[PDB]
């Protein structure tokens, strides 16, 4: 297999209302396990037909997978899927999902952390994204942003274990990350 | 010692056709890579150059953004966006070497083929933008030897398509954008 054959995707939230934005897109590259994160207003079609457009310029998936929510299941969705040649697969009562629980604690654990910053969420979901995917993984034995970009290539970061960041909510966030993620 | 994401050149183009309730794209290229991402926005607003630059640094903080000094880019809300982020600002002004030369004429040939490919397709350039940036940083450049996709996620890594000469497209829609972009790119 190979990277963005495959997504996972849901919404967390509501979440607290920062810079107008009530809901985070999550969506999960299946082989590298890459996190995106897209800020959005609702947990609509068009919202998400807007942010995949956006991750989709990257690499058209193969498949995506999701719950039943209704920005997914609409026949708008199914539309845009169509379109760009995008088989949609759906957690159905007779689809197996670890799996599931991969995807649920991880989500937990956003939700954790965005509601736990009430006003600067939307402004720190950049960091959040960023410290995720350079956080290392017992299952993968690497990085995802490693997985993505390769394992020797030369980071965008000087530091490896500050990312280059300096602002104290911005370190304090990345330590938190880096301890919980999974553990 | 230059790597992805160390330099970014940032431009809107537009006002096009309004599309799906977009009328400009910006357009956000990485200096060393040469790749390629595109933003449909609303306007060429600082609001709407935050909310799409935090998308893309959510991948990695560039240490410096070179743009001209548009009302976007040069407000003060821009710069205190920039210099919490840490990211340097630079300006093309009469005498900075990077405008009116190589870099200059690269990119200005870029965006008048973008331009041209977008107007082109008045409502639906919306719809094909992934497409345009898709076939940009997966076409071939002599003066790298390397797509700017290569560049970017690895020589040696998984490409995302599987045929490299359709790049996976099956609509004669798509298939003609990329047949246009694959003429023009480094042809202009
Ligand atoms: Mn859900
Ligand atoms: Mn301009």
């Amino acid at each position: 297999q190979k990277p963005f054959d495959k997504f996972f995707m849901d919404y967390i939230g509501p979440l607290p209302p920062s810079q107008g934005y009530l809901y985070v897109l999550v969506v999960v590259d299946g082989m590298t396990g890459f996190t995106w994160l897209y800020p959005t207003k609702a947990p609509s079609t068009s919202a998400t037909v807007k942010s995949l457009n956006v991750l989709t310029s990257i690499a058209i998936p193969r498949v995506i997978h999701s719950d039943q929510g209704a920005a997914f299941t609409s026949s708008t969705f199914a539309e845009w899927a169509k379109e760009r040649g995008i088989h949609l697969e759906f957690s159905t009562p007779y689809h197996p999902q670890k799996v599931e629980r991969k995807n649920s604690d991880m989500k937990r654990l956003l939700t954790k952390l965005l509601v736990g910053r009430p006003t600067k969420w939307y402004d720190l979901l950049p960091v959040v994204q960023l410290a995720m995917n350079n956080t290392y993984s017992p299952v993968l034995k690497y990085t995802p942003h490693q997985l993505l970009f390769g394992i020797d290539s030369n980071t965008p970061f000087a530091n490896q274990d500050t990312l280059d960041l300096t602002r104290e909510e911005e370190l304090s966030l990345l330590q938190e990350i880096r301890t919980s993620l999974y553990h």
